[PDB]
């Protein structure tokens, strides 16, 4: 009925992927019983570091990647949810479930990475454990595993970066391709598809 509909609550930023220096890791910051209420308030007053963020609902758990001072991640992920923020939910700037991809304004205090202009097709994928894996371009949105594993080790890292050598934004990691439930090649929307909504 009207009086009890219910509202979805917001993606919050649950930790981050730390690539501050030669050791890749994940760190928590923010606990499941916090992830809850600032879901439902909208408001998150943690401080904001990194590019790529781990983020939640209360149902799911994925990334996020700041590139040109948006926050990107899937549509399968947070649909058309509200992000939290210091001042409450931040509706999104883009939405476009063709590409299975939406954005919000970056937050304070994150750093973005760079579109990649190199053309390379040797490319990293980082995933939500901090594992940064070998992905051979094979397509404008396909890449292959240079060492395959199964679909177990990507779940959850929609959202993510494939980077190139130089440590520039090439991709968001949206979809894995497997056989026999081992990930053999990845689907990712293209930073020109990112560079064309903006
Ligand atoms: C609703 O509106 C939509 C609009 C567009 C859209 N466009 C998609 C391509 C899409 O595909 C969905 C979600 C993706 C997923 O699971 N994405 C990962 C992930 O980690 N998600 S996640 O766990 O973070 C989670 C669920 C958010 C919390 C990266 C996958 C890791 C493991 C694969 C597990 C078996 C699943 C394997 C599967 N292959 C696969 O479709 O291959 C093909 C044929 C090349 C596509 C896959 O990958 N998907 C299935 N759905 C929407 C939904
Ligand atoms: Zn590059």
């Amino acid at each position: 009925h009207m009086a009890s509909m219910k509202k979805k609550g917001s993606v919050v930023i649950v930790g981050r992927i730390n690539l501050s220096g030669d050791t890749a890791y994940a760190q928590q910051t923010r606990g499941e019983e916090g992830c809850q209420e600032t879901s439902q308030t909208g408001r998150d007053k943690n401080q904001v570091e990194g590019e790529v963020q781990i983020v939640s609902t209360a149902t799911q758990t994925f990334l996020a990647t700041s590139i040109n001072g948006v926050l990107w991640t899937v549509y399968h992920g947070a649909g058309t949810r509200t992000i939290a923020s210091p001042k409450g939910p931040v509706t999104q700037m883009y939405t476009n479930v063709d590409k299975d991809l939406v954005g919000w304004q970056a937050p304070q205090g994150s750093r973005s990475l760079t579109p990649c202009t190199c053309g390379s097709s040797d490319l990293y994928l980082v995933t939500r454990h901090a594992d940064v894996i070998p992905v051979r371009r094979r397509g404008d949105s396909r890449g292959s595993l240079l060492s395959p594993r199964p679909i177990s080790y990507l779940k959850g890292s929609s959202g993510g970066p494939l980077l190139c050598p130089a440590g520039h934004a090439v991709g968001i990691f949206r979809a894995a391709v497997s056989t026999r439930g081992v990930a053999k090649a990845v689907a990712f929307i293209p930073v020109e598809s990112l560079e064309t909504t903006m």
